[PDB]
RNA sequence: CUCGAAAGCUAUUUAGGUAGCGCCUCAUGUAUCACUCUGGGGGGUAGAGCACUGUUUCGGCUAGGGGGUCAUCCCGACUU
């Protein structure tokens, strides 16, 4: 609603920036080149004018209400196809190619 | 010589005792009473019924738990 979500306040533009989810911290830099915005101030002392041109930027890379739906379609692409990548995807194993019989802990859990 | 019962009720340290009412008797009064016919009158019993509360048999049409279950990593449902 303010750019997509809320934006904090009393940061530098960048890092103010982070929070749209789906720019990460090299992309802010090119908005802020693209557009002008100088980040060295903070968000607010800006004008309540460029800020379209910010959220210009906003409309045409991707949008987390809408990003997480398609990567989804990426993951259930891959599980109906019933592909190997998606074999274990279905089940909650490493996919990379990542060892198993032991210390995959950040999949299964404690 | 004339008339002629009861083994009921309530209470009881009561139950085989006793006391009030019900039934007999003799007096005094006073006027109602039985039987039957024609009336008016409420009722929830025998019977009967399944509208309620329950209980019971078969049949259909089914909701379902799904019983099978083509069975789908895990999701459709195949089928009945
Ligand atoms: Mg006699
Ligand atoms: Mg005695
Ligand atoms: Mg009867």
């Amino acid at each position: 609603r303010i750019a997509g979500v809320n934006i904090p306040d009393n940061k530098h533009t960048v890092i103010s920036l982070t929070y749209i989810y789906g720019v990460g911290r090299t992309t802010a830099q090119s908005i802020c080149a693209a557009t002008g915005v100088n980040p060295a101030a903070k968000i607010k002392d800006l004008s309540d004018e460029q800020i379209d041109q910010l959220r210009n930027e906003v409309a045409k890379i991707t949008t987390e209400g809408d990003l997480r739906r398609e990567i989804n379609m990426n993951i259930k692409r891959l599980m109906d196809l019933g592909c190997y990548r998606g074999l274990r995807h279905r089940r909650g194993l490493p996919v990379r190619g990542q060892r198993t019989k032991t210390n995959a802990r950040t999949r299964k859990g404690p």
